[PDB]
């Protein structure tokens, strides 16, 4: 019985650990895509500006 | 008359120990489940949890 209970207060656990590293897989890729975007932002605008001599 | 009495304080006390001895043995097949489980259901929790840097 004690067992039986445990097992449930680990498998349910673990399957929460597992859609949160999960998650991590998904925003990793989305953030990605982000990072590369925003140097290109400021690229343009580094080059645009008046910015030294 | 001695020796029949001594006879089964020995082979009554043996049965005794011999007893422990048996609660032993399954006691530590039990015990040994649960130390296994003990330290799984805090790994999942020091994975999870924001625990240092």
């Amino acid at each position: 019985a004690q067992q039986r209970t445990m097992s449930e207060n680990l498998r349910r656990n673990l399957a929460a650990l597992e859609a949160k590293i999960s998650e991590a897989k998904t925003k990793k890729n989305m953030l990605q895509a982000r990072a590369k975007a925003a140097k290109a932002n400021a690229e343009l605008q580094q080059t645009l500006g008046g910015l030294g001599t």
